[PDB]
């Protein structure tokens, strides 16, 4: 028994190593610490100081330079006892400071011990290397343990939320966030590996439901500059039951795709993997038929300087993606087709577009044209006309315009955007009908998106995320605020004034406004942040205005304040393409393409706005998770780098700071964030009383008893004693 079996790897990889001896006599010493920093510019780093004296309300310790320094007893980070060093949960600990914090997971990490909880958190810091805890054997070991009767772990929390559903009758979710590189879809794919063994039925439906990943890992996923394998979409995914608890099924709920990267990248990153599996391993023979090249060759390939992904075979990658394909169900027609507009794409990218005679678009080289237009099955010169001279509503006229390069250029890369998420869209549709199950009993939903972005420089897509993550928080505090309370005040009230901030009715606010722009052919980025402006600067207390930029904005956010650029937010509001567009393509031969423009499913959005529909998407996401018992798991990047080995603590705590770690903590460290057993706070505390003792309780307030500990500082409830903060290791800080 591996959770018995000292030697196992279970041992090895997910617990601190134990010695043979137990006693409460080994971790002593005399010597007190606090957490100080040896420079308070920055203020995520800390170095431990011992304190050698005590003023009446300060102390006074010793720096690790050896000079001695003053501090207030109320302003001190104490140090928890060496004991806590290493524990489970973090709730464990007496003293619950950021350093504190911060010091049991680095103390963890430094042991490859990457999981831990935090109340009800998972926390989970990439280790950038490869940990062997995801084995068959391992899965095996979490079968219906408490969460408390085995290591921090996903497998865990998986376990713990499938025995939730099956013994409460309630749908489950877990919210697994954090930024690009955290490991949130490493995560997300171990949770329906795990749930896959514990209730498949020894198979066909799963083989699908594990297939259809990697299949949408190809068309939404890319190497950037923070994550190799970044998941450019955000996802729900929800594992369907029966009632006796076997997988029935499943649905993916797709949102945000980054749609510019297609016809964009920016330097270092490459496009979606896809490109480069077709063109990697196309046999040599429907390059031909679909006028392959090298990426060099292409456009939309060939501008970031990097067309490759180190210990990546895209011709490898090309053929699990078709093997994926094949195991959903896709026909060899879809698939030439899906690998068409793929091509499509490509040669879309490398039209040229020139200065005729005049100040209007022509072209020279019909090439690249020709090419897209057989491999989507469409008339060239229909797409011709309709690129450069799209014809437009102008009273009850309908007029041909003759574009210009630059314009005609936009479109030609509208028309690849659409193309590209019109066929995510329909990618998803159909893996749905083989997967989604209609009869479900029960289901598990698991949503991998990003946590709070505060980037160089934030657009719409990132006010869009970050709306999200204020509705995630709030749903958290929230729930926080039931669960502590049935032990046997809510902040979500907090997130409010931000949210209406940004999707408020009336008063009207952002996105409300940006519809409203939006009608306006002739509205400009100006006219809109003078907009927003006029409605709220000085006039919102989560708004500012800039003090000189005319084109940014800021948003105080849960996680604080994000500055956002306007520039494109009307036109992403509409995401506009030419009629004469859709015309052209509403006649392909293909019989995919006709379903992306044929499909008011996919081929529209209602017509509401870009912003509307993400609000709505939201909150109908947001409805379902608030009819499920929910999980959090907040995935940590250690450092900046992709480096093993190296947790830089600002780059740690900062994280915490925004994804409500350590709000979680100093909440309920404001309250009794201790709350032991009886006869576990005897057995190591007896040292009146001796070890395994049955009257527990008294046995309990038999030690605080001796050591006569104020009772305000201790809570007597059925089943345990709650401590407030400071308390246990003061406790923990007594002769026997
Ligand atoms: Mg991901």
């Amino acid at each position: 028994n591996p959770i018995h079996d000292r030697t196992s790897d279970y041992h090895k990889y997910l617990k601190v190593k134990q010695g043979d001896s137990d006693l409460f006599k080994l971790t002593v010493s005399d010597k007190r610490y606090i957490w100080y920093n040896p420079d308070p510019k920055e203020r995520d780093s800390y170095e431990c100081g011992e304190i050698v004296s005590e003023t009446s309300d300060s102390f006074t310790f010793k720096t690790v330079d050896g000079q001695d320094r003053q501090v207030k007893k109320d302003d001190a980070n104490q140090r928890n006892p060496i004991k806590f060093d290493g524990v489970e949960d973090m709730s464990e600990l007496s003293y619950l400071n950021e350093p504190a914090v911060f010091h049991n997971l680095r103390v963890r990490y430094n042991q490859d011990l990457i999981y831990t909880y935090s109340g009800l958190f998972l926390v989970a810091v990439n280790p950038f290397k490869r940990i062997p805890i995801y084995t068959q054997e391992m899965v095996d070991i979490f079968k219906g343990r408490r969460r408390n009767e085995v290591a921090p772990h996903i497998f865990a929390i998986s376990d713990v939320a499938y025995r939730s559903m099956l013994d409460d009758r309630q749908n489950q979710s877990l919210l697994i966030t954090g930024e690009s590189g955290a490991g949130k879809t490493e995560n997300t794919k171990k949770v329906i590996q795990y749930l896959a063994s514990v209730a498949g039925r020894n198979g066909v439906l799963e083989q699908q439901i594990l297939q259809a990943n990697p299949i949408l890992e190809a068309f939404g996923n890319a190497k950037t500059t923070r994550n190799n394998n970044s998941s450019r979409f955000g996802k729900f995914i929800e594992i369907q039951f029966n009632n006796a608890g076997f997988i029935s099924g499943a649905s993916i709920q797709s949102y945000l795709l980054e749609k510019s990267r297609v016809v964009f990248q920016s330097e270092t990153e490459r496009n979606y993997h896809i490109f480069y599996q077709l063109l990697a391993g196309a046999t040599a023979e429907e390059k031909k038929a679909l006028h392959l090249a090298g990426p060099e060759s292409f456009n939309y390939l060939n501008q970031s300087g990097c067309v490759d992904i180190k210990g990546v075979s895209d011709s490898e990658e090309f053929k699990i993606t078709r093997q994926a394909m094949d195991i959903v169900g896709f026909s060899q027609e879809e698939q030439m087709s899906i690998f068409k507009i793929i091509a499509g794409i490509l040669h879309l990218g490398n039209i040229k577009f020139e200065k005729g005679a005049g100040e209007g678009a022509v072209l020279k080289d019909k090439t690249a044209l020709n090419a897209a237009s057989t491999v989507f099955g469409v008339n060239p010169s229909v797409l011709e006309k309709a690129l450069m001279e799209p014809r437009i509503l102008a009273g009850r006229d309908l007029v041909a315009q003759h574009l210009n390069v630059e314009k005609s250029s936009s479109s030609r890369d509208a028309l690849v955007k659409a193309l590209y998420g019109r066929l995510f869209l329909w990618l998803v549709k159909k893996i749905n009908n083989v997967l989604c199950q209609e009869r479900k009993a029960y289901f598990i939903g698991v949503l991998d998106i990003s946590g709070f972005e505060i980037f160089k420089v934030n657009s719409f897509e990132q006010l869009c995320i970050n709306y999200t993550n204020e509705k995630l928080q709030q749903f958290f505090n929230h729930h926080m605020f039931k669960l502590e309370q049935e032990e046997y005040i809510d902040f979500g009230l907090d997130s409010q004034a931000t949210i209406d901030l940004i999707d408020g009715r009336q008063p009207p606010g952002i996105l409300a406004l940006l519809d409203e722009q939006s009608v306006f052919p002739n509205a400009t980025d100006n006219t809109l942040i003078t907009k927003l402006h006029s409605h709220f600067s000085k006039k919102n207390a989560k708004y500012e205005e800039p003090r000189f930029s005319k084109t940014e904005f800021g948003v105080t956010h849960y996680a604080g304040q994000v500055m956002y650029e306007i520039q494109d937010w009307l036109e992403k509001n509409k995401d506009p393409l030419q009629q004469d567009l859709e015309l052209c393509f509403k006649d392909s031969s293909d019989n995919v393409v006709t379903k992306l423009f044929n499909d008011p499913n996919i081929a529209s959005r209602a017509f509401i706005t870009v912003a509307a529909q993400y609000k709505e998407q939201l909150a109908s996401l947001m409805a379902t998770l608030e009819t499920t018992n929910p999980h959090f798991v907040r995935c940590i990047i250690p450092n900046n780098k992709q480096l093993p080995a190296k947790l830089e603590d600002k780059v740690v705590l900062d994280q915490l700071r925004c994804n409500g770690v350590l709000e979680g903590i100093r909440i309920t460290r404001k309250g009794f964030p201790n709350r032991i057993i009886y006869a576990d706070f005897v057995k190591r505390y007896y040292l009146n009383v001796p070890r395994d003792a049955e009257d527990s309780q008294k046995a309990t307030d038999a030690v605080l008893k001796h050591l006569n500990i104020d009772p305000e500082q201790y809570r007597f409830g059925i089943t345990k004693i709650f401590f407030r903060a400071g308390q246990l290791a003061r406790i923990e800080e007594a002769r026997e």
